[PDB]
């Protein structure tokens, strides 16, 4: 048994399956998905925090933006829904009438994802399962359906791992004042013993009802409730050893760390398991204002995943569905394109380990990322070189044998000074999709 | 922003308006106002604490006195209302049928008060506003009206500041046993996490609904909830910088200290902002047993205010209304008499600062109090000397020019040894009301 | 009597004398003054923190810099003194041969400072009084003399207040590794209970031997000793109620806050008493590498003092003496120039209060600052306008009379709209020194 | 950079080198080595704890045993040395006359150890480096020499890693009463803040002087000093990221856990890195009373190492030198025998990982252990089967090919049901040393 204390919980380390999975889907879906609107201002880490809450690109922060009068959101809301339409009222319009979980799980599997994590309760405090601790949930209002439960069955049926996202740190059902500056987060929080019990009970309920593969908390854990985590994590791991927990609880233990857009993104191998998270666009919740100008292209998604993976992380890519339960085509296209590249190069991604270095670049600037599997070293070019002579800056190989990953075709190479030169016949180069992938073997 | 920590909250100091206001009205009004009865035993600080709770002169402690069987209150209650009439039942008789807030605010303005503070919830736990945290409040029972809200609108309309009194330390809705000796207060308290959340939520609600100018807590704050105060005070000050908080929370921060009847009354200038509080009689809640023998006379009120003001404090004088919402004539007379003296000498009170010393006395014992405004020094005699030669013991002046405050008439004076001698023509002396006021200028 | 608890200690506020003084002299003098060397990189707040400790402009940090091999300091040191020359050896070369405390105190009085505060122990742990808790002090090594005591006697004889600076948060006699990045400050500290005791005993000793007017701590207080400050502060204030403490203790109590170079510098009225400190140059300890290019000019010193005072602060200007005890000419001249300015304009500085706004500016870019003394409002221009026509933006006066400070000459003005226009006769303008000053009365 | 907090320190995991090393040498050497005497009662975990301290088989506990009047040790001591001969006197007889650190390091390298860890200070408080915090150390007494430093230099020159063992939880220089029962350990400890500081300063000093590869603490850490470990650990890892700490600190962080004799020994895959330690005999300190009857034989040493490694651990085998610095022949021979075995079979040990199961057994009772190196699975029998027909119970392979490790000879096998059958040609069998080893590939 794991015991209820940090020294003992330290024994649990990130499970094998998570380390090997590399790619998962995040799903931010809630009553905010109905207005589904935000100012697509920019990437977290690049927008000045003096403006951020006032021009918030995270559409799921709609209620908070709505409480800031004379915020683009406030204006949009009054013209669209009216001054007398309270935010909570959206739970009645959140009907998920066109929702088909098996259809979601299938798309996620086709996309190459090995795990799925939906928002069981985001900052607005509305719960997507039949919790017994509040009536502001999807069984009693809106869909009249246990979304978490139904989605979990669907994802598992598809053979994918299922985790849960819970907003332990924020619950706007316990505050009245909006967050306007980062500073406000230090005091506009539920704060009561009551809320700390609520959060503990709700996560315990998620563990009991769905035994998730990942407990993904956000925004820290209520100070008054932090000690409870020793008990909750021991309870969880004892029921599910292969379960995992992220790093946003504000306590000693965690199985993997997280980075969001520019925030906490590692420049090199970090030395611990981590996971990068971002929306396909700038929001997590569905944003009707985003167009392709705001989203990653398939090529960019692939480069993202590869960079993240070569630095030891998993990519937890977010999808933001509509109030009706459908996934916007802009997002679907991208998921399928990524899936297509993973069907082809999966073997250089899935189940891989980091190598001695994550990165290299060609003489003319083509970035290169490395992954490994025992003695086999995968060389992933972010893009496909045009010529056949290829010069890799600052790399020597002691493999004696380098092959073209897609064909298996052995290739010609030599250590030329502090560099590595290789010849790739344009006919092979012509077969690669978004990345030229070579495979060395020492 | 103020941050949620004592070092940061230390930045907030008592607002200018409070320092300059000098006089405010306290209002203890609740369901205890209906029986409106107590043994007018004496002044707090003068009654032996071995008798106090058994012969309690604070009529608002009626429920506690009622729980002590064979207490004068218990006897009175049984003969008047019956053994089977529970205290809570008074919320149904508390109807405030003759209540007119604008009439109260007007009387308070005429009385010279610059701020008003009613009991939003006293020790019996009954709430005079539509709190969502209990049904034992004035909207659901008794008046079927938000007294706090309605009074706040009225006081503001009158141009007066509005604060709130909250009983954080005691709530007899969470105990069954009465307080019989001071010692009992150390353990007969709500004590739960639940009550600590309740108190925090209720004060947060008062801040949200009415944004008061003063948070006046009484009887300390629940131990389990003390840390919450960092968050509540930062939240409050960030919404209302010119807001203020008293010293009865039992935590590091406070904007002004308090003294009650003899308790904590300063003998000289104390070095910090404070406020003296007392009833016009011996009770705060309306007491039908008090007659004029038990109340301060206008002259005494004036002497009180002047003494307090000259020592840097504000006087927070209590009015105890009846169950019907009316203010007893004995109290009204006194408020108006004080008002009349303030209309005449306000300038030597309002907006003043302390001088080098608060006090002096004449050769024949007439007490003298000093206040200041830049270079002008007000000399207030508690009473009006009969002769014209006046000798002030242990005072020298370096003003060269002393005037009679009401007329402006320059007067004759000289430093005669360790004393100050001045001649005030009986015709001027004959114009002063309760106090001879001179005005020096160095 | 103050009791040893934060609630009680809050009763003590900044004493009058400190609020009215406005200008004090800081003295960083120690064995680091012997080598007197630093690379003058720039001002704190503007030099990138990843470079700061590697090219530290604070010459008093010489020892820390010496501990970073191949840092400008290391190279300089080895070339000048050799590798076999440990930092501590400077305690013996520290002889203060030409030191004359009365000359120092005369100079500070001429400069217009009203208080003086020498480093009793800086980060290197060397003590400049005969402490009984360490032999690494000035009585036993170098000067063979009680520098603190002798200076206090001279300062007090000159009529000035005397404080003490003590590095409670850092002591390099208890660590080996140097600070290279700001983050190091979180773990490279003495850390022991023994150090917490030592610090306590040393500050208590300073209170016992010299009863300073200000306890100026730096770099926070040892975590293990924080609770000790309740006792130390109560002990200090009960012996000296007009004593004061700054805000670098990291506990709930402080009498005035501080800002250093750009750090925590307020852009407008803060709402609490504070004090600004900086070197005449970019270092506190004497740096023989600085030239006038690195120093504030008398005019800038004057503008610094005016901006600071208008914002309610005091300026604590640092002078960095030489190992021999003499004050470099570049620093002595600026002290003098500032003293000259204070002799003419002091009445618009000493004893003033903040006005409604700290700042304004003329239609042509000349900045303005305000100070107050009752009904008198000082208008201080940071420079001397060339034309007799002066348009102050976004300002209106209801004074009726505006004089020209140095001559007293009533002047012609009128609120022309959202502005205020005044005519200053070139004859007057030409009489002012660094700042044109007007005085307005309401 | 690691920050001084448990959450941040969790980012540091067991370094690769420690995981791959598998075998290290422990050295308990101190003044207790002079008397070198203990009653060899039995193994920890099997001797009743109500007798254990009274007939302690750990000769390094000599002083504690001496403090129990009429314990075998007391009687022995008095007969051999006399009553007027205090334990501390052995510090002077501790001369290490024949000590040669390079011979030790040569021997450990031959034995196949990849790291070495000497006792820098055991329970008796005697230090074997020239610490500046006590005079009871090897530079000032006995050896007149820095044992730790000199040994580190020799170990590192031989290519091995160097760690340090420090008795942070016990120091008999700070107590008088001996431990008689396990319960005593709860209150008979130094207990003072001074001791907590001393321990901190001593481990910091070891990090500063030798930057060990492993900080091996024993008996927990002083309660008053636990919070110090956040700083010490961050300080250590920021200077040496490949450094490591064990799990005897009693705080949230550790890089590998430990088991001693029977205590905490795992029966199967634990799921975290750990290390097993034991003496060649029943004592850590040299015990001249032990004969080969009390020692593991080379074969048992080999079986211990295999069981340990198959379970993911490292074996930390203790050798107990004599006061003169020589290693008893009984211990030197076993080290050698083990080294011989590691030279032949090392490739199935160093650098391996655990497989799906640690263990198996042949139909006839011969135990089996598995280790892994990618696709290669080592099958290590604890002994050499006599017949060429080998039936392994409850095992099936999907490898297709199984070689005989030392010769490489492909072998005949087939899953006969719930078992696996392999034919090992007596010619091969007869070539193996202590263990038959097969290698299987998938
Ligand atoms: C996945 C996204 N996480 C956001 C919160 N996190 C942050 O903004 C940045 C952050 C990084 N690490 C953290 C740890 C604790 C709290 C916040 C963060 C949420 O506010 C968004 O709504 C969305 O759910
Ligand atoms: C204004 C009056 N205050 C009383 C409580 N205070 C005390 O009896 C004396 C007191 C002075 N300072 C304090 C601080 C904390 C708690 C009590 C006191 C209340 O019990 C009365 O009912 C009334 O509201
Ligand atoms: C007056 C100067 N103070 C420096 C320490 N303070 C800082 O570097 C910056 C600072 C501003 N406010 C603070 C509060 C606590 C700790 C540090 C600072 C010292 O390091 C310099 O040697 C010098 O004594
Ligand atoms: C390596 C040996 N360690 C002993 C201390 N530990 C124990 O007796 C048993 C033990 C196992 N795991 C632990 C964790 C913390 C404290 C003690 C133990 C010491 O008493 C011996 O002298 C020897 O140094």
């Amino acid at each position: 048994r794991y015991k209820p204390d940090w020294e003992s919980l330290r024994e649990h380390t990130v499970p094998k399956w998570f380390d090997k999975a590399k790619f998962g889907i995040f799903i931010h879906w809630g009553i905010y998905s109905v207005p589904g609107w935000a100012t697509p201002t920019g990437e977290l880490g690049k927008v000045p925090m003096d403006a951020w809450f006032f021009q918030n690109p995270y559409a799921e922060w709609y209620e908070n933006s709505l409480r800031i009068k004379e915020s683009p959101t406030w204006e949009y809301h009054v013209k669209t829904y009216g001054e007398n339409f309270e935010y909570e009222k959206f739970a009645d319009l959140f009907t998920a009438e066109k929702w088909d979980p098996q259809e979601w799980a299938d798309l996620f599997k086709k996309a190459g994802a090995k795990y799925v994590i939906p928002t069981t309760k985001h900052h607005d405090g509305f719960c997507l399962w039949g919790t017994k601790y509040t009536d502001f949930n999807s069984v009693k209002r809106g869909p009249k359906r246990d979304l978490v439960g139904d989605l979990a069955k669907a994802v598992r049926e598809a053979g994918l791992r299922f985790g849960v996202y819970y907003s332990g740190g924020l619950d706007w059902r316990f505050t009245t004042e909006p967050i306007r500056y980062p500073e406000d987060l230090s005091y506009i929080r539920p704060n009561t013993y009551e809320y700390a019990d609520y959060a503990y009970k709700q996560v315990m309920e998620l563990v009991d009802l769905y035994l998730p593969d990942v407990l993904w908390n956000d925004m820290g854990w209520p100070e008054k409730g932090k000690e409870d985590l020793k008990y909750l994590f021991a309870y969880y791991y004892n029921k599910h050893p292969e379960g995992s927990v992220n790093d946003r609880w504000g306590v000693p233990h965690w199985d993997f760390k997280t980075a969001e857009y520019h925030v906490n993104y590692p420049g090199d191998l970090p030395g611990y398991k981590w996971e990068f998270t971002r929306g396909i666009g700038l929001s997590f919740g569905y944003n009707r204002n985003e167009g392709p100008e705001h989203m990653l292209s398939v090529e960019q998604l692939v480069y993202t995943l590869v960079d993240v993976v070569s630095k030891g992380g998993n990519l937890l890519l977010n999808v933001g569905p509509k109030g009706d339960g459908t996934i916007p085509d802009l997002q679907k296209e991208r998921l399928l394109g990524l899936g297509e590249w993973l069907r082809k190069y999966g073997d250089a991604i899935y189940g891989t380990s980091v190598w001695e270095r994550c990165c290299a670049k060609t003489e003319d600037g083509t970035e290169i990322r490395f992954t490994r599997k025992c003695n086999r070293i995968f060389v992933i070019f972010l893009g496909i070189p045009t010529g056949e002579k290829i010069v890799i800056e600052d790399l020597n190989l002691s493999a004696g044998t380098v092959r073209h990953f897609l064909t298996g075709e052995r290739l010609s190479f030599k250590n030329v000074g502090k560099n590595l030169e290789i010849t790739v016949p344009k006919k092979l180069l012509e077969t690669d999709s978004i990345t030229l992938v070579l495979e060395a073997v020492e």
